[PDB]
């Protein structure tokens, strides 16, 4: 059973060990920055290039506060999936939790479903987890 990662530095990049699996929870606890930029991203990612992001979650403090969903593949990034909805605040705690299921991903928020993002690639290929951008990481856990 994997090991937090604790206290990681931003932008960080770490391997998933059994890769993602039907039933996996991944827990990322952060907090957005206030007046350190306007977006942040955690990517689920097969190895550390950064070209092919299975899953890249993205809120953006922009027009209102929303969050868009996309898939890079070979360095091209598909349709976005946009939420209204900024389910994050500046300066509060947050975790960030994402259950892997069959034919998806469910993305809760402090527990609460915030979005579920249909794999648009096999999910066993990812390996590794990402964070980037405006937010300051405190810990990433697995169950």
């Amino acid at each position: 059973s994997q090991a937090p990662y604790l206290s990681p530095a931003v932008p960080f990049s770490g391997t998933i060990q059994g890769g993602l699996q039907d039933g996996l929870q991944i827990t990322v606890n952060g907090t957005v920055l206030s007046s350190s930029g306007t977006r942040f991203a955690v990517n689920f990612q097969t190895g550390f290039s950064g070209n092919d992001i299975a899953f890249h979650f993205n809120p953006r403090f922009e027009d209102g506060g929303y969050v868009v969903c996309n898939t890079r593949q070979n360095g091209s990034w598909g349709p976005e999936e946009r939420k209204t909805h900024m389910p994050f605040q500046k300066g509060m705690p947050f975790d960030l939790c994402f259950l892997v299921q069959s034919s998806d991903f469910k993305v809760m928020v402090n527990g609460i479903l915030f979005v579920q993002y249909f794999h648009r690639v096999p999910f066993h290929r990812v390996d590794t987890i990402s964070v980037n951008g405006s937010v300051q990481l405190s810990y990433i856990s697995f169950q």
